[PDB]
This record gives C-alpha cells, sequence and structure tokens, in this order.
C-alpha cells in the first residue's frame, strides 16, 4: 500500500489544483504530467484574473460572479506572480451603448463585491492619446494579471509540500476500475518506464484530452463532448509607455486585449477558432494575425506590421459543449461529473474552468469526492498561501527588501527573482554572496544558480521548460544562448 489515495492525471491549472487541495485534506495524492507543467493551455491564456466582463451579455452571472469574487482571493495567495491592473475601454456608440456599458461597469462593481480592488471610471481621450483622434470616450476598469505557468508550478510545489508526488515526462496510458480500485499504468516518455499504482479516486483533467483519455484510456463513455477553440496571441514592442490594458470592442462584438508585459512588449490577444486534431499542433495563422493587427491599428495612432511582431502563441480552450453555434459564445463556465461503481472507485472528470476559477473548481471537487473519504479534512485553501507567496507585503517591496540583503543582486536581477520566485528566492540564491557565486552566466542575467534551482526544485528537464514555463527568458537569449542551456540540461541532468 502503494495504495494512493487519489491520482490526478494531468498537470496544467486545474489538476495540479485539484491535486494541491486534495493534499491538504489528507489524502495521499500522485499527479501525473505527460510533459511538462503548464505545457498546454495553462501556459497559453491571456494571462488575466477577470471576471469576465464580456459573459455578462449572455447572462453568466454565476461564473462572472464567482470569478470576481476569486480575483481578491488569488492576489492574497500569490502576490509574487499576480497584481492589480487597469483596462481602458474605448467607446464605440455604433457597437454598445454608452448606457449599456455603464450598466455593465455597475454590475462588475458589485457582483463579487471587493475589499480591495479599485473601481470604474469614465475617461474623455484628447489629441494627445494613445488612440486614433475620432475615439474621444471610454471607460477604466480593475481585473488583475498572472504569471499561468508560475501559478501552476505554486500549486504543483504546495502538492509536494504536503507530501503529494508530481511525476512529470510521464504519461497515463490507461486506468480501468479492479476490485473496488483503480489501476492506473503510465510510462515515462523518455525512458520507456513502465509504471502501475492502485487508487482509491481518480481524477481526469487533461483537459483539451479530457474526451480523449475517456475513449482512448478508459474505454469508457464521456459524460460531456468538448469543443476546442483555438486562440493565439501576438507580442510586439510595447505598443506605448502607459501601464493599463486597453480592452477594443471589435466588429464580430468580441473584445481584444492589448496588454503591458515585462516593461518591454505588449501582448495583443485573443481569436475564437474552432478547432479539430492534435491539440499539441495548435499554431497561429494569417488570418489570426491579421484580425489581431486590424483591430489593434482601427484603434492605435502608432500602427503596427507582421514586422512588428516578435513573438506569437497559441493555445485551444477545451469548452464543455453547450452546442452554440457561434465559437465566441460557448460558456466558459467549467462542468465536473462525478461517477462511481459499487459505491467505490470514483471518477472525477472536469469539462471547461478558466484560470481565474480553478480553486473554486477545485474546492467543488472535493466536495464530491468526499463521501469517499474519511476521515478526510476540510476546506482550507482560500486561507493559504501558496509557495513563494510570503513576501511580507509588495513585490516591488520584496524587490528591495531582496537587494538589501544581497546587494550584489542588479536592481533588474532583484526584481527578476522577487517576481518570479518571491519568498523561495533565499533557497534558489542559498550560500551566495557574489555574482560570480552565481555560476555560468547564460545571458540575460539568467544565472547557473537559477537553473540549477529550476531542475532541483521546479521539474525542469528541458531548455523550453525552463526558458518558456519557469520564467520568459526564451525571450532575450540566442539561439545559440538556448543551445548551450540545454547542454547544460543534459550535463546535470545525468
Ligand atoms: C487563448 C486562451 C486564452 C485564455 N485566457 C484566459 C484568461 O486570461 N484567464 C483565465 O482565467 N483563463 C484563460 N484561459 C482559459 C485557461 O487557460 C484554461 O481554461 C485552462 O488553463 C485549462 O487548464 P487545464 O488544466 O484544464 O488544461 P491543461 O492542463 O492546461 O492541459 C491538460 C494537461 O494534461 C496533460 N495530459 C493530457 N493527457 C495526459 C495523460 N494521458 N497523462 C498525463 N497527462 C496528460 C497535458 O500535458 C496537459 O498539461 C484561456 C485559454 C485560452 C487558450
Ligand atoms: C441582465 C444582464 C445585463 C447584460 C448587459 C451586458 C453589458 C456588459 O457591458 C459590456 O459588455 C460587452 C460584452 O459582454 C463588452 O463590450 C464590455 O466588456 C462590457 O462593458
Ligand atoms: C454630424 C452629426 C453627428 C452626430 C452623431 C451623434 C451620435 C454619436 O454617438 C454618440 O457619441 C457620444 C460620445 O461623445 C455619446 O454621447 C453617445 O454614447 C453616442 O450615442
Ligand atoms: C450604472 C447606473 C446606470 C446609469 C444609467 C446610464 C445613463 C447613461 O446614459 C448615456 O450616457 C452618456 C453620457 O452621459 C450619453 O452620451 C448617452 O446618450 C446616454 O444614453
Ligand atoms: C436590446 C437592448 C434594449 C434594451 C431595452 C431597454 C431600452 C433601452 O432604452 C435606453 O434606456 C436608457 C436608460 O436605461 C436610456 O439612457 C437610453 O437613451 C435608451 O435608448
Amino acid at each position: 500500500m502503494e495504495t494512493k489515495d487519489l491520482i490526478v492525471i494531468g498537470g496544467g491549472i486545474n489538476g495540479a489544483g485539484i491535486a494541491a487541495d486534495a493534499a491538504g485534506r489528507g489524502l495521499s495524492v500522485l499527479m501525473l504530467e505527460a510533459q511538462d507543467l503548464a505545457c498546454a493551455t495553462s501556459s497559453a491564456s491571456s494571462k488575466l484574473i477577470h471576471g469576465g466582463l464580456r459573459y455578462l451579455e449572455h447572462y453568466e452571472f454565476r461564473l462572472v460572479s464567482e470569478a470576481l469574487a476569486e480575483r481578491e482571493v488569488l492576489l492574497k495567495m500569490a502576490p509574487h506572480i499576480a497584481f492589480p491592473m487597469r483596462f481602458r475601454l474605448p467607446h464605440r456608440p455604433h457597437l454598445r451603448p454608452a448606457w449599456m456599458i455603464r450598466i455593465g461597469l455597475f454590475m462588475y462593481d458589485h457582483l463579487g463585491k471587493r475589499t480591495s480592488l479599485p473601481g470604474s471610471t469614465g475617461l474623455r481621450f484628447g489629441a494627445n492619446s494613445v488612440l486614433k483622434p475620432e475615439i474621444k470616450r471610454g471607460f477604466e476598469y480593475s481585473d488583475c494579471w498572472v504569471d499561468d505557468a508560475r501559478l501552476v508550478l505554486a500549486n504543483a510545489q504546495m502538492v509536494v509540500r504536503k507530501g503529494g508526488e508530481v511525476l512529470t515526462r510521464t504519461r497515463a496510458t490507461s486506468a480501468r476500475r479492479e476490485n473496488g480500485l483503480w489501476i492506473v499504468e503510465a510510462e515515462d516518455i523518455d525512458t520507456g518506464k513502465k509504471y502501475s499504482w492502485q487508487a482509491r479516486g481518480l481524477v481526469n483533467a487533461t483537459g483539451p484530452w479530457v474526451k480523449q483519455f475517456f475513449d482512448d484510456g478508459m474505454h469508457l463513455p464521456s459524460p460531456y463532448g468538448i469543443r476546442l477553440i483555438k486562440g493565439s496571441h501576438i507580442v510586439v514592442p510595447r505598443v506605448h509607455t502607459q501601464k493599463q490594458a486597453y480592452i477594443l470592442q471589435n466588429e464580430d462584438k468580441r473584445i481584444v486585449f492589448v496588454i503591458p508585459w515585462m516593461d518591454e512588449f505588449s501582448i495583443i490577444g485573443t481569436t475564437d477558432v474552432e478547432y479539430k486534431g492534435d491539440p499539441k499542433a495548435v499554431k497561429i495563422e494569417e488570418s489570426e494575425i491579421n484580425y489581431l493587427l486590424n483591430v489593434y491599428n482601427t484603434h492605435f495612432k502608432k500602427q503596427l506590421s507582421r514586422d512588428d511582431i516578435v513573438w506569437t502563441y497559441s493555445g485551444v480552450r477545451p469548452l464543455c459543449d453547450d452546442e452554440s453555434d457561434s465559437p465566441q459564445a460557448i460558456t466558459r463556465d467549467y462542468t465536473l461529473d462525478i461517477h462511481d461503481e459499487n459505491g467505490k472507485a470514483p471518477l472525477l472528470s472536469v469539462f471547461g474552468g478558466k484560470l481565474t476559477t480553478y480553486r473554486k473548481l477545485a474546492e467543488h471537487a472535493l466536495e464530491k469526492l468526499t463521501p469517499y473519504y474519511q476521515g478526510i479534512g476540510p476546506a482550507w485553501t482560500k486561507e493559504s498561501v501558496l509557495p513563494g507567496g510570503a513576501i511580507e507585503g509588495d513585490r516591488d517591496d520584496y524587490a528591495a527588501r531582496l537587494r538589501r540583503r544581497y546587494p550584489f543582486l542588479t536592481e533588474s536581477l532583484a526584481r527578476h527573482y522577487a517576481r518570479t520566485y518571491g519568498s523561495n528566492s533565499e533557497l534558489l540564491l542559498g550560500n551566495a554572496g557574489t555574482v560570480s557565486d552565481l555560476g555560468e552566466d547564460f545571458g540575460h542575467e539568467f544565472y547557473e544558480a537559477e537553473l540549477k534551482y529550476l531542475v532541483d526544485h521546479e521539474w525542469v528537464r528541458r531548455a523550453d521548460d525552463a526558458l518558456w514555463r519557469r520564467t520568459k527568458q526564451g525571450m532575450w537569449l540566442n539561439a545559440d544562448q538556448q543551445s548551450r542551456v540545454s547542454q547544460w540540461l543534459v550535463e546535470y541532468t545525468q
């Protein structure tokens, strides 16, 4: 025994969130990830903890109000990686009447009741603004930004903290009920090593693959269809010097964001394109680029071309199929299904689920698995503080406090460590007292001490994990700098 209480198949936001919650209730948990943590949908989002302004249009109050209330919970759980942001909504009366926005903003302000985040206002835009001169009016309100891939990583760490196990580069190949228990089989994608475990409960949190795991892994009927709806984002040198995001109303009624990113760039996204095929192959396409630049170039005076684009990414939303014609009208609320046999071996499956709502998703999932467990602790995550999150304050004021005790750190490296690692920065820096104590410089102040730490404590196995998920250093390192990181990782992980 050898028998885990719970096995979670899935290492994106919904699987890590269920595993964490369960590990902190005393269940012995094993989370399996086929490749890396956040390697799919959860590292491809617009990176927003939002209530979901556009969803009020479709009367989605369960969701918008749940999500609104969650912004402030997440903002206390993970202040290294999440923070407040203001969004400016340019006014276009031919699409939505000023009187309507005004009603929407009120509901946004009061559906979740918020003890910290500011509140909405009107705006006039002059001849000197970033917007084309015909646009003269708007609105401003609040929502939050999170480092998505990192948030998944904070939940993986929380699982290990509470005695859970997290395997990556390990793909579950089947699950079958046998004599009251699950037999789960998995296979290490590199070495071909086989594994086999028994469990009392199973979570299918594989996201875009949820129904495929029923079909191919379990030979069971799925309770819901899934619609894959691709969205892509483009990244450009920052379009302006302001700190606010803009939310733009497009002619098709879908809103597109222009979000400041890393003090240096702007992300523009996203799109809604029905998708068929391997979710691992999703890539942005020509019309998506032309679409995103069009909505941007029709609103802002500084025009962008295709040539300005420095990076793009793309993922598929796994949305619970409510059968709507238009991909943009499909619900973003999640659905959980649970089912047992002879009152044993429950299977919880997750369909849909924003990053915003994951903790509450996870709490609902444990509500449903409780009957199967003892003995089982109560809910507890609303109170906690994710690993890295214990900064006795502000991130700009942990970055100062960090450089005060490690004053060999430049202000840019302190800012990075604080905004990435938070209170884990001391575990990374260990006993270093000079810059040369940090080891090989891999480029852009990404030192061997960081890389070693990522492997030892953040499940890094390949360069992309480190450079695109655990950090966004891949934005600055050249091709030969990146193969060196992979060379070192080969040397170290031997
Ligand atoms: C374009 C876009 C923009 C978005 N913007 C936002 C937004 O800003 N705010 C917000 O809150 N949400 C946003 N989202 C929604 C959000 O990203 C997703 O809802 C969410 O991340 C779903 O995560 P998941 O865990 O359910 O799936 P994912 O986990 O991210 O993917 C499933 C995981 O399961 C693994 N897996 C699959 N099969 C197996 C197996 N056999 N064995 C082991 N592992 C397996 C995969 O490797 C993968 O890691 C956006 C989504 C899209 C794509
Ligand atoms: C009873 C429910 C009232 C529905 C009114 C919804 C108006 C919300 O207002 C607007 O909605 C649009 C898309 O939803 C977007 O342009 C904006 O994000 C939002 O301000
Ligand atoms: C040549 C005459 C054109 C006048 C058309 C007036 C209607 C334009 O549209 C209006 O724009 C205003 C922004 O200032 C807002 O008061 C309203 O929300 C909107 O209805
Ligand atoms: C949040 C409470 C709801 C308030 C009712 C909305 C009234 C706004 O009404 C709108 O205001 C604009 C500027 O004053 C005008 O340009 C529009 O013509 C007008 O219809
Ligand atoms: C389909 C959208 C129409 C909704 C039915 C409500 C009628 C809209 O009527 C509007 O009411 C506003 C106050 O709320 C006024 O300020 C506007 O000038 C008026 O046109």
